[PDB]
RNA sequence: GGCAGAGUCCUUCGGGACAUUGCACCUGCC
């Protein structure tokens, strides 16, 4: 395939098991990306198109380049997965900038 | 303030049938 591969604040992680609680699926995410740097919060919805894939925000655009490089096509839930970038930002980092100006 | 969806619809929100390897940061009842 060709995927354009571009880099962004928060990383969408997709073919993930079908079977993962909210608190189980946010507290991996937390602990393996948390070791690259510090992340500002983690969302995870079960809806159809949601049915196994999360988002993470890092502490900074570098931190998520990381997080792939090691991270790309790796274990997480009993199964392998590859990570994408994500194609837009977070809202947070929205405000994060400087309380929107 | 309980609770689910965040996938569609009947709807008194009580319950109920049926599909998806797919870029989200959100609403409703009372």
């Amino acid at each position: 395939a060709v995927p354009e591969t571009r880099p962004n604040h928060t990383i969408y992680i997709n073919n993930l098991n079908e079977k993962i609680k909210k608190d189980e699926l946010k507290k991996s995410l937390h602990a393996i990306f948390s070791r690259f740097g510090q992340i500002l919060d983690i969302l995870v919805s079960r809806s159809l198109k949601m049915r196994g894939q999360a988002f993470v925000i890092f502490k900074e655009v570098s931190s998520a380049t990381n997080a792939l490089r090691s991270m790309q096509g790796f274990p997480f839930y009993d199964k392998p997965m590859r990570i994408q970038y994500a194609k837009t930002d977070s809202d947070i980092i929205a405000k994060m900038k400087g309380t929107f100006v």
